[PDB]
Parts: C-alpha cells; structure tokens; sequence
C-alpha cells in the first residue's frame, strides 16, 4: 500500500529517505499509471525536482516541516506560479498564474512539492464523478499521498466517494479562497464555495487543514462520553440506492454496540425542503437578479444555519449520503432532461444535489469518508457532518467510522 | 481601584469570596453611581441573586469556570431570557426575550452572572434617557455603547459587552478612559443581538465586542464568546514594528490627541521596537474611505440601489482588505485615534459636519468617522486602548489595528502600550 502523506514526512525527516527521491519515486508512479486515466493535466516537473533538491539542501540544515518532502499535486483551478489554469479553453493557455494561490503557499511552506495539476472535469468505464474528479483518481491511482480540490455542489465529496478516498469539505470561510479560480462560477469567490483538502486516510486530511486554514481550529469535542449521531438517508425529493442505505445501517449497528447513540428520526430536524429551495435558488445565481433577492436568499441561508446550530445542540454529527448513487455511467444528456437511475427507477438528475446542499447551504463542514463497497465494487462513501467550525469533530467521526466499517 | 474579572473569578475559586457576595457588592455599587449616570437602564437584581446562589451551589462541589462568579452588565441591544429588547423605540417593552442570545450563554457558561442591562445612546434615547459621560456631564458617552462603558469608568462592573459598527465600541470606550476590543468580523457570533439599522440579519462589517478596564479581561471575553480558537499574538521580529496613522484623508486630529501619540512611540522606542510614522504600503485610505460611507448609507436602507453597486461595494472592501494584509507583511499593528476628538458636548440638533471643531478650527463631522471605518471596511480587529487624559482631563484612547483573525497580536500591543503609558 502506498504510504500516507504523514509518513512520508516522517521518513523524510528520519533520513530513511530523501524528498528528491520521494519526488522521483511519484513523477514514475505518474508516469506509470496516468496515460491510461489521463487524471493530470499538467506537468511541472523539472521545477519539481529543483524544488525538492533546494528542500534537502534546507533538511541539512535541519530545517523541519509537517508535511516535509511530500509528493503532491492540485486541481487545475489553484494558481501555481508560472502555469496556466486554462480550465479547458485553448486561449487561457496563452496566460500564466503570476503568484501561488495562498493555500499553495501554505503548503509549500509546509513542505510540499507540486509536482503538477489535475484535470477538472465538467461538473475506466466509470466516472470520476466531479470537476475534483482527477484529483480523487490521483489519490486513487497511489500515485501522490496529498491533494486539494473546491467545492460547490459536492466537487470534493462525491469524487472522493466514487473513488474510495477520503475528502473534507470545510466550514465556509476559514480557508483560504484567494488564487483559486472557481470553476462555472458567475461570482468570482462566489458563496458557498469552499477549497479542501483530498487524502487517503483522515489524518493527512486534518494536518493539510490546519496548515492552510487562517485560524486555528478547535479539537474534536463532543457532548457526552459517547458519540451521538443522526442518520440523514431520506432528503426531499432525492432517492438512495438501497446498496448506500444498507451501508448505512450496518455502520450505524456497530456505532451501537461500541455505545454510541444513533437516532433515524429528531423533531430539531432542519426544514429541508425550505433549505433545499434556497440552495437551488442559489446554485443558479452561482453556475437579471433583484437585490432584494439576493438578500432574501441570504435570509434563508442564514435561518438554515441557525436551525442546524440548533440540531448540533443534540447531536455531535450527522451522517448522510454523499450523493443517492455510486459512481454513474457516462452521461451526455442535458442536466434538466438528465434523467438517472435509482434501483430500477429513472430520477432527475438534479434532484441528486440536495445531498451536497446539506453541508454547503449552512456551511457546515462535511467529511466524505469510505464505509462500503457496492455489489457492482463500486466504493460508498457518505458524508459526516459537523456543526459550524467543528470540522475536528467530524474527521473524529469520520475517523471512528472508518474503523469501524472496515472491522 | 475596582477588582478585575479575572482577579474576580480567582478569588471565587479561591473561596476568599463568594459568588452571592460579588453579585450583591456590584448591585450595591449600582446604585450608590447610577442616579447621577443613567447607565444601567434595565436590573434583574433578583433573578441575579438566586443565579449567584445556584452558582455557589455548584462551586461547592468542584464546578469551576473561566469567569467564575465575576457581575457583569449587558447592552440592552443583546437578548438575555426574560428581559426586554427594545430595538430602537418600537415600544416592545412590554414584550420579554424567549431566549438569550448566544453570546450571553457562552458568558453564562462561563460563569457570569448578569445583573442588568446598560443604555443604548444613539449613534453619532427616549425609552431609558441619556447616559452622561463618566468623567463630564456635559461631554457625550460617545457612541451606541456608551452605557456599558460608563459602567465600567464607574466600577459597577468589571466586564460588558457591546456592538461596533461605526465605532460604537471602540469611540466611548476612549471617551470614558476604558478598554473596547473590536474583532475580527464574523468571529463572534451577533445572534440574539440587535443591531442598528434597517438592513435584516447581522449587517456587513457588523460586530459584537467585549468592554473591559484591561486587556486580559478583554482576551478571556474573546476567546469565551467565539465561535472558534484565536492565534496568539506572533510578530515579524523580537520587536515591535509599528505604524503611525495620525493623518487620515481630510480628518484633523487634537493637538494633546496626537501629543499623546507620539509620547508612546517614544517610549515604544525605548524598549527596542521600530515606531514608523509612514509607509509606502500604506492602503490608500481615499479609496476606502471612499467604499466604507457609502455602505454605511446602504446599510440604513430597503432610489432603489441596484444588486450591481451592492457587489461592486464588496469587491472594493476584499481588495482594500488585500491591501491591509500586504501593509501588515511589514508591520504587526497599526496605532490610530479612534477618533479626532476627545469628548465633545452634546449637540441638540445634528446637523451633518456643523458640530466638529479641531484646534479652534470649524471641521466637518462626517469626515471623523474616517479612523473608526480604518478598521471596520477591511473588518480587521482593532482594540481601544486609554493612553491619555487631555489639559481639560478627558481620557485619550487610540486603536490599535491587526491583520485578519490577529485580534490578540492586538491586544498584546494594545497591553504593551497602556503599560508604557501608565508606567
């Protein structure tokens, strides 16, 4: 198994090995595996190992990082200095990035070498589900042990779900957005849109967090000595496969017998046809508008926000699908028209998005963390949920779940 | 000189005193000063008292907290349960809050007892009067919440609370010779507080603050109300790098104001820091200044303003914002008046501009509220710190002004200077 982000750091400053050869070691696993899934669209690597020689030359005089030699790569939308970010038009080629997003910074500060960029698709035979897509094939593949996505309508969680890996959606806010091109965007730093870190197991996730977030955050906490949760399976007008649901329910009888409590049903629920409403609404305003409109919809989203403050009283986290279905097949068909499959049952397409929308309308942070895998093999993933600012708290869950499942 | 908050909850733990025995020497002290003030406007004397006594109920069986037992008062503006609101003279005095807002639980949670609420003045009130300055009756309280700090100049309380939008935090804290932290926007939560102004839900560039006589009572009432941790106070270098914002666009500063000023650099320069009185990477404040009047007049609003010129003004406060965080690259944080003035007189009509008069000189009005918008427009974190007391001997207090979510590299500076000052 390829090893994780943390290790490599510790190695690396064991002196075990070296981040030129780390470096190395990930353009061949590149190399290797990418001409047949295509996952990144740009290589950088001579800069790369440059970057990674003047990093040993700095471990000799022991300088030291939390992330130090590691192997990396970013979806396209970031800004890496002296690349494009051509999101897919031939003319936005001609132009290069000045300056590294402030994320990138961060991580390079941390230790990190970018070795390249990933291709966002639009938002083998299976897809990678998500304009993340490539950067959750990457991980995938084992080709790096580190990467970074956005999300607006679930980019991180559901690539990271449809490819067995892990994902965090964060609170609204606290990274930071700045030299990050947000994709189908019609507001550049439109809301609701958050960057986030992409890995293979949660601790990579919650240390590439902290480094990039502009505040520190706090730890995992909850109200009583035992988890307390809520599943979140029915959503309105949205349908799960009972594969996902199943799943589901056996994570939720070994939460049980470990002591947690799990509740299906809570008066405290959130109105989610009025949140599901707003996040449509807004969505639209996102991919002429009446000011008063606009505020309206913030109205909404703040009321969401005060109704799930008031859940989380309650629970410490709740658990939900990350979209109704495993990874779908190729699909050409206009979204509205889209029409999508459900246990034997075409749906539309749109209806889906209610699944993202309950993290993204209030801002609550969400981890996308495998549980399953389907009849077909193809990975389940859901989403735990925290209250505002908690994201500690639902990588703890998500990390106590994990255990579980694969127990 | 009246106890602090953080000495208050020590001596609770202590068992030197008890939490019913702070409570009722504060209730005591209320009204020995509150006849001849007007600030503490609504008193929950007695539902206060059985709250210190349960309090000391569970203190006698190891319950211990942050601010354990210290009284303390609230803006009106803020809901506690049972307590009336006003919002601004809708006469809902008849009607009681269902429920405190969520800066109130986390105070209470901590171990405070509220005993009353203070008055809310008018921005720059008929339901509960007016609240005369703590140090001269004909001097203004200076802001929305003057009540609260005139509480604390007279020793009522250690610990209150307030909203800035305008400066309303920092302004009458100066005014009356105590202490305001104005935070970082949107890290205090504003629910259950009401809030100036016609537009619905917390306005941008809108906060909560605490109000304190010292900077470590400020820190424990940040990091109690927000909704999550705060860094510690870090700097470029061993020392200080500090910039001086005396001069604004078109804003006239007090002699003894800026005298003031320039004693402090002096005495930061003693200890080793570097004390810049300009930059070239100065954000130029015309620009700003430029955005941060005109939201104030959007703010009190729904000709119709367009959504356009709504999002042009949130593009021109992020990329002033940009320019503040290049300046503080350089520097840890940025010493300003919070305002030109000392305490003035109270004017009995407010036309715009007619009232300012600097060094003898007629000055507009408007043109002062420049040095609160310094901070708010880029919604960095700026506390108000008592460096002064001018010939007449009204306090001077200046804001100390930090990069995004710094609010305690702020309050490090600020317990810097006011050591200097006093020492």
């Amino acid at each position: 198994t390829a090893p994780s982000a943390l290790a490599t750091a510790a190695a690396v400053r064991a002196g075990e090995t070296t981040a030129l050869a780390e470096t190395e070691a990930a353009i061949a696993r590149i190399e290797a595996a990418n001409p047949d899934l295509n996952a990144v669209v740009v290589k950088d690597y001579d800069r790369a190992r440059d970057a990674a020689r003047a990093l040993d030359a700095r471990i000799a005089e022991g300088f030291d990082a939390p992330l130090l030699g590691v192997p990396m790569t970013i979806k396209e939308s970031f800004n890496v200095a002296g690349l494009p970010t051509t999101f897919g038009v031939e003319q936005f080629r001609d132009f290069v990035a000045a300056e590294d997003a402030v994320a990138v910074q961060r991580l390079k500060a941390a230790g990190t070498i970018i070795l390249g960029k990933t291709n966002v698709p639009p938002r083998p035979a299976r897809v990678a589900g998500g304009s993340s897509g490539g950067s959750a094939v990457a991980l995938a593949s084992g080709m790096v042990p580190l990467e970074f996505g956005s999300d607006i309508g679930g980019s991180i969680r559901v690539p990271a779900a449809f490819n067995g890996v892990w994902g965090h959606k964060p609170t609204y806010g606290v990274l930071p957005t700045d030299g990050h091109f947000f994709p189908g965007t019609d507001f550049a730093k439109s809301v609701l849109s958050v960057i986030g870190p992409l890995a293979r197991d949660a601790d990579d996730l919650e240390a590439a967090l902290e480094i990039v977030a502009d505040h520190p955050l706090a730890p995992a906490k909850r109200h009583g000595d035992q988890w307390r949760i809520l599943l979140l399976v029915n959503a309105p007008k949205a349908k799960v496969q009972r594969a996902i649901r199943d799943a589901i329910d056996d994570l939720a009888e070994r939460f049980r017998a470990q002591g947690a409590t799990v509740d299906t049903a809570s008066d405290r629920l959130p109105d989610l046809e009025r949140q599901n409403a707003a996040y449509e609404q807004m969505l639209n305003i996102a991919m002429p508008p009446t000011l008063a409109t606009w505020l309206h919809l913030h109205d909404e989203q703040a009321r969401m926000q005060r109704q799930w403050r008031r859940l989380f009283e309650t629970y410490d986290v709740v658990i939900a699908p990350t979209v109704g279905m495993t990874a779908f097949p190729h699909d050409d068909t206009p979204l509205p028209h889209r029409r999508l499959d459900i246990d034997g049952e075409d749906t539309p397409f749109l209806h889906q998005f209610a699944f993202p929308g309950l993290a993204t309308l209030p801002m609550l942070p969400a981890t996308s963390v495998p549980i399953g895998r389907d009849g077909d093999g193809l990975p389940i993933g859901v989403q735990v949920i925290a209250d505002l600012y908690q994201d500690r708290t639902a990588l703890a869950a998500a990390r106590a779940a994990h255990a579980l499942a694969w127990s």
